């Protein structure tokens, strides 16, 4: 299902990264076809939480309106590996779908600065079928990805040409939500 071992960037400042503040998501790849809608809205919040390594999750099908968040504790694998659990959550925190094992998401930060990343994720969830998904992410969510990440989806042997975008589907965002729910 999924097929990568993608590698963390050298060097990756996680402190920087795991800030409170919030990603979008502004382009992606899926390795599998027919995993995941052409069209998406997704952003998440990264932090330490009382000593705690957590992410929020947002996504949103905007033709569907399918909506779900998730909080996640993040455990290390190695600097920038990291395995979370999830648990679905409302946009407040109150828990819809306990953290089970089996579902589980993988999460490497293959690239990140000040403003961008790039973030490959291996879902599993219950009986399905998992697949790679890479993310271009940035911390303004209506920017087009710059040289310093597209140069890193070229050092990682992908074609940025081949990443959808979601920069038209009028996605609007929770951000307070996100933050929120990093102590959650
Ligand atoms: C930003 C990085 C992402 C991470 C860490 C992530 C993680 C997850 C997790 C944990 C779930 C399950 C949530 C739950 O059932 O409680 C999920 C579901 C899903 N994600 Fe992502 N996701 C990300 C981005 C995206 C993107 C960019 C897309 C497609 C544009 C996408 C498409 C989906 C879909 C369609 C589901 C529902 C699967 C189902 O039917 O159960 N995700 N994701």
């Amino acid at each position: 299902a999924c097929t990568k071992n993608a590698i963390a960037q050298t060097g990756f400042n996680k402190d920087k990264y795991f800030n409170g503040d919030v990603w979008y998501v502004t382009d992606y790849l899926d390795l599998e076809p027919d995993d995941v809608p052409k069209r998406y809205c997704a952003a998440l919040a990264a932090g330490t939480a009382s000593g705690k390594l957590k992410e929020a999750l947002y996504h949103y099908d905007p033709k569907t309106q399918d909506t779900f968040y998730d909080v996640s504790e993040l455990q290390v694998e190695s600097l920038g590996k990291y395995t979370a659990n999830f648990k679905k959550v409302d946009k407040n925190g109150n828990v819809k779908v306990a953290v089970t094992a089996g579902n589980y998401y993988t999460f490497t930060v293959m690239y990140a600065d000040d403003s961008s990343a790039l973030i490959h994720t291996c879902l599993h969830k219950g009986n399905k079928a998992a697949g790679d998904l890479y993310a271009v992410l940035n911390r303004n969510k209506d920017a087009a990805a710059g040289d310093k990440v597209k140069s890193a989806v070229s050092a990682a042997t992908l074609e940025f040409s081949k990443f959808i975008s979601t920069k038209e589907n009028n996605c609007a965002y929770d951000n307070d939500s996100l933050k929120s729910l990093l102590t959650k």
